[PDB]
């Protein structure tokens, strides 16, 4: 999802990792 280190859904962005 939203944030930064490593992925969420869309793939090759990344998430602060609550999902």
């Amino acid at each position: 999802g939203v944030g930064f280190g490593r992925p969420d859904s869309i793939l090759t962005q990344e998430q602060a990792k609550p999902m």
